[PDB]
């Protein structure tokens, strides 16, 4: 993927609920740092939903593939309020992007 190209997605459709950075603070959704290899629900400090804690699936290409075309499909009743991204292309060059950013 295109990590230039992830990044503006990410400014635009995620930037105003998340960080990234390494010790970035949670907004109204989880700080995304060290993501990458980790169950879900795991961001210290964060009230998640029992959803989101027990759907129990460790993030990754695939998941996060599956996850971002069709959030609440993927985890129903989750308080992450964002509909999906349907293009293969723009997922996969954000998820480059998370790939760099959440493990800096
Ligand atoms: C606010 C309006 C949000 C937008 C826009 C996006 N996210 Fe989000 N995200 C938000 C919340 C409140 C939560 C917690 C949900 C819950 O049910 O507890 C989340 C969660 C995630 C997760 C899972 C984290 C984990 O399991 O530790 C991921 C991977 C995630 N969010 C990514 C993400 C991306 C990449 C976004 C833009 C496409 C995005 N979110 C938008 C709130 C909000």
């Amino acid at each position: 993927g295109d990590v230039e190209k992830g990044k503006k997605i990410f400014v635009q459709k995620c930037a105003q609920c998340h960080t990234v950075e390494k010790g970035g603070k949670h907004k109204t959704g989880p700080n995304l740092h060290g993501l990458f290899g980790r169950k879900t629900g795991q961001a210290a400090g964060f009230s998640y939903t029992d959803a989101n804690k027990n759907k129990g699936i460790t993030w990754g290409e695939d998941t996060l593939m599956e996850y971002l075309e069709n959030p609440k499909k993927y985890i129903p009743g989750t308080k992450m309020i964002f509909a999906g991204i349907k293009k293969k292309g723009e997922r996969a060059d954000l998820i480059a992007y998370l790939k760099k950013a959440t493990n800096e």
